[PDB]
DNA sequence: AGCGTGGGGGT
DNA sequence: TACCCCCACGC
């Protein structure tokens, strides 16, 4: 982890330059990604993505528990859901 | 529940 | 650099 953070009190070091200058966002607030639909700005491309899921109603991740039809806009929470039929 | 928004991995 | 994500914590 030789790329580290020297924002003021931070600890944080990182493996990649990429992923030490999403960082730094944290301390900035820079937002450089916008919804064209709502033009609200996320600090991440991911994010944006799947927040733009809100708006299209895209459901792709289905549960496969048979005779259940539940359907989720993101990955994690259909993890979370097949772990609720298990117990 | 639905989803914002960190870290971490890959290609 | 640009995207593709999973995992995770939180409200
Ligand atoms: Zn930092
Ligand atoms: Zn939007
Ligand atoms: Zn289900």
């Amino acid at each position: 982890k030789p790329y580290q953070c020297d924002f003021k009190d931070c600890e944080r070091r990182f493996s990649r330059s990429d992923r030490l200058k999403r960082h730094q966002r944290r301390h900035t607030g820079v937002k450089p990604f916008q919804c064209k639909t709502c033009q609200r700005k996320f600090s991440r491309s991911d994010h944006l993505k799947t927040h733009t899921r809100t708006h299209t109603g895209e459901k792709p991740f289905s549960c496969r528990w048979p005779s259940c039809q539940k359907k989720f806009a993101r990955s994690d929470e259909l993890v979370r859901h097949h772990n609720m039929h298990q117990r």
